[PDB]
């Protein structure tokens, strides 16, 4: 139908916007701490601690399959990256500290993203 096409164009345009959001958030991780999945070869107990691992590569795969229906779903995955790290790693670690800085800096980006998603519909 024509409606299904229009809906698909909306999803494509959201995917465009979320790709720009993802690029901007990933720039706030210059150390690349959150770039890839925590390695289960290198952290073999990880899934005993963290039930829903997340990382920027995994989000990018979901994004490119147009698998984010709305900004809430995308924010859920970004919050998992931060929240997973802040539980597994102690406060005095470069990992925890990187997550705090990513959360703080990403907030600004996500605030305007929400306005754009609402504004453009």
């Amino acid at each position: 139908s024509m409606e299904q096409v229009a809906m698909e164009l909306r999803l494509t345009e959201l995917t465009r916007l979320l790709r720009s959001v993802l690029d901007q958030l990933q720039d706030k991780d210059p150390a690349r701490i959150f770039a890839q999945p925590v390695s289960l070869k290198e952290v073999p107990d990880y899934l005993d601690h963290i039930k829903h691992p997340m990382d920027f590569a995994t989000m990018r795969k979901r994004l490119e399959a147009q698998g984010y229906k709305n900004l809430h779903e995308f924010e859920e995955d970004f919050d998992l990256i931060i929240d997973n790290c802040m539980k597994y790693n102690a406060r005095d670690t470069v990992f925890y500290r990187a997550a705090v800085r990513l959360r703080d800096q990403g907030g600004v980006v996500l605030r305007q993203a929400r306005r754009e998603v609402d504004s453009i519909g």
